[PDB]
């Protein structure tokens, strides 16, 4: 008894994950992923832009079904919704102009202006660790707010994916000024492992289809075919 309609919400603003077109389409190695998926389950999709905070209590509402927007597979999140088997891997990295003496430590952001997605595992991070001590950690409701504000030099540093960063700005002509500041964070109980599908705990049915459908588009070279679209690199990890 899967659903006849799954409703998906994602972000749309992390490319090259999820975002809109120039028509408003959605398009993204995401979309890409959650309708062959779909297309495997037999099952119609529809997806629901969203603020990213709003993701998962949308989910426990049941305005959506599922949730595909590079959601890190954390320890927290999984006492309240369940995921599928892992996506693709997901590092956080710092980004500020390029030759800036900046690098991920307090000592070096005390004062600084650090843009952070709100509702992220990258805001709980700075918040925790940056924000307490005095770092101006400020939260965004969505990820190209923070790009453009960065830009705009209102924001000294921004933290969020690593793939999202380089792909999504850094490679783009805007983040031409731009590059990556010290080594990727990490922080096993803050980042989770990897990325999947958010789900309702008690979706039992729903997670399997999702798992199984995964399997077969890796084991028949469909996952390796859509990635190459967009990553010269194995996104996927370990
Ligand atoms: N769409 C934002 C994804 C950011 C980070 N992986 C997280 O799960 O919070």
């Amino acid at each position: 008894a899967l659903p006849q309609t799954v409703r998906i919400g994602t972000d749309t603003t992390y490319a090259p994950f999820s975002s809109k077109d120039a028509k408003g389409e959605f398009i993204g190695f995401d979309i890409d992923l959650g309708n062959e998926m779909c297309k495997r389950m037999q099952v119609k999709c529809t997806w629901v832009a969203s603020d990213f905070d709003a993701l998962i209590p949308s989910l426990k509402a049941k305005k959506i079904d599922a949730i595909i927007s590079s959601l890190s597979i954390t320890d927290k999140r999984q006492q309240e919704i369940a995921f599928s088997d892992k996506l693709y891997a997901a590092d956080s990295r710092l980004i500020a102009a390029k030759g800036s003496p900046i690098q991920p430590t307090l000592e070096s952001l005390k004062g600084k202006h650090v843009g952070v997605l709100q509702g992220s595992t990258q805001e709980a991070y700075a918040n925790d660790n940056w924000r307490t001590k005095g770092v101006d950690v400020v939260a965004y409701a969505n990820q190209d707010l923070i790009y453009s504000d960065l830009t705009a030099g209102r924001l000294d540093a921004a933290l969020q994916d690593e793939v999202a960063a380089s792909e999504g700005f850094l490679k783009q002509p805007a983040g031409k000024e731009y590059a990556f500041a010290g080594p990727s964070v990490k922080d096993k109980k803050y980042f989770g492992d990897g990325t999947g599908v958010g789900l309702r705990k008690d979706d039992t049915e729903l997670k399997a289809a999702f798992d199984k459908a995964l399997t077969e588009l890796r084991q028949d070279g469909t996952y390796d075919k859509m990635a190459k679209k967009y990553f010269d690199f194995n996104v996927y990890g370990d």
